[PDB]
C-alpha cells in the first residue's frame, strides 16, 4: 500500500487518513514512526486474521523489535466502505480518532518528537492524505 | 525535501490533486510524479526567483535517469506565502495539470506511463493535503 515519508507530523497537527477496505478484506494495517524499523504506531484492524475477528490490534516496534502488543475495545470498520482515521501525538501518548465517534490512546514508547513515516498494508486503499 | 509519497495507484482517468503552502519567500518549489524518482512523467517546477528565471513554470520529464527536454510554460497563478492547489490527471497522450486563476497546460506523457506510482515535494511548498 501507500508508502509516505517526510511526513513530519508534530505535536499539535492532526494526520488525517481516508481509504477504501477492501470488499472482502480480511485485515489492514497503517505503520506510522521514524522510519520501517521504529514504529510509534502499528495500527491493525482485523476483520479475521490469524484467528481473530474483528479486532484491532496494536504494538510498537523499537529498532526493529516488536514492543507488547494490545488489542483495543472497539471495531468501527467494515468491509467493502470508506474509512478515516485521525492522528495526534504528544511526548506521553497518541491519539488514535476512528469512525463513529470512537477512539483510544496509545502510549508513545519511542518517545517521537515527529512522525516522519506512514505505510499502508492489507485491504485498505488509502485516497485522501491531509496535515491539521 | 518534502512529502515523498510510493505505490500511489494513480490510474488514468482519475484525478490527483495537491494542496500546499508555498512558503512566504519562495524562491520555487517542485512537484515530481512518475514511476519512481528515476522515471518522472513529470517534473513540475514553478520558479519565482530561481536560475535566472522569473515567475515561471519549467516542466520535464525523466526516463531512466535521463532528463529529457524541458518544456515553458506561458502562464504563473502563484504568488509566495499562500495556498496553491494543481490537479493532474492524464490519458495514453497526455497529462492535464490544471493550476489555479483557471489555467491549464497539457505535457506529454513521454514515459507512456499507464499509472502513476510516486510523487514527491521539493522546495518551498508544503503540502497539506493529497487527494486521489
Amino acid at each position: 500500500g501507500l508508502v509516505a515519508s517526510n511526513l513530519n507530523l508534530k505535536p499539535g497537527e492532526c494526520l488525517r487518513v481516508r481509504g477504501e477496505v477492501a470488499p472482502d478484506a480480511k485485515s489492514f494495517v497503517l505503520n506510522l514512526g521514524k522510519d520501517s524499523n521504529n514504529l510509534c504506531l502499528h495500527f491493525n484492524p482485523r476483520f479475521n486474521a490469524h484467528g481473530d475477528a474483528n479486532t484491532i490490534v496494536c504494538n510498537s516496534k523499537d529498532g526493529g523489535a516488536w514492543g507488547t502488543e494490545q488489542r483495543e475495545a472497539v471495531f468501527p470498520f467494515q468491509p467493502g466502505s470508506v474509512a478515516e482515521v485521525c492522528i495526534t501525538f504528544d511526548q506521553a501518548n497518541l491519539t488514535v480518532k476512528l469512525p463513529d465517534g470512537y477512539e483510544f490512546k496509545f502510549p508513545n514508547r519511542l518517545n517521537l518528537e515527529a512522525i516522519n513515516y506512514m505505510a499502508a498494508d492489507g485491504d485498505f486503499k488509502i485516497k485522501c492524505v491531509a496535515f491539521d
